């Protein structure tokens, strides 16, 4: 029950500020030329309490199982090694991932018929909107 309303197949359909996002995450200038034209798909599933994420891309794919509230090593797309918890807040998808005395966090919530995530790093707040495959 708890993330029904986030399963499914979602494709990216805009993104605002994701190049200064992956400025401030240190990701170096080829990396994010191709990973600003990159227009993933996101999916995302549970047995139970283990909630899969999937993001696959033509550059590059990720997966995380993880259950809400319990802390697990990822890592990123862009090769940090992190320590990343995820818990689920009046219907936000909260993930907040530390590393290297630095932290980011990646909020997931439903709007309308869209599923929106807001990357923040420092000053920086980036929005991808999803919609259903
Ligand atoms: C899509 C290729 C990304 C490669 C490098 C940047 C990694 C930044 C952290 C990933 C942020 C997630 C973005 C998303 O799921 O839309």
């Amino acid at each position: 029950h708890m993330c029904d309303a986030f399963v499914g197949t979602w494709k990216l359909v805009s993104s605002e500020n994701f190049d200064d996002y992956m400025k401030e995450l240190g990701v170096g200038f080829a990396t994010r030329k191709v990973a600003g034209m990159a227009k993933p798909n996101t999916i995302i599933s549970v047995n139970g309490d283990v909630i899969t994420l999937k993001t696959e891309s033509t550059f590059k794919n990720t997966e995380i199982s993880f259950i809400l509230g319990q802390e697990f090593d990822e890592v990123t797309a862009d090769d940090r090694k992190v320590k990343s918890t995820i818990t689920l807040d009046g219907g936000v998808l909260v993930h907040v991932q530390k590393w290297d005395g630095k932290s980011t966090t990646l909020k997931r919530k439903r709007e309308d018929d869209k599923l929106v995530l807001e990357l923040v790093m420092k000053g920086v707040t980036c929005t991808r909107v999803y919609e259903r495959a």
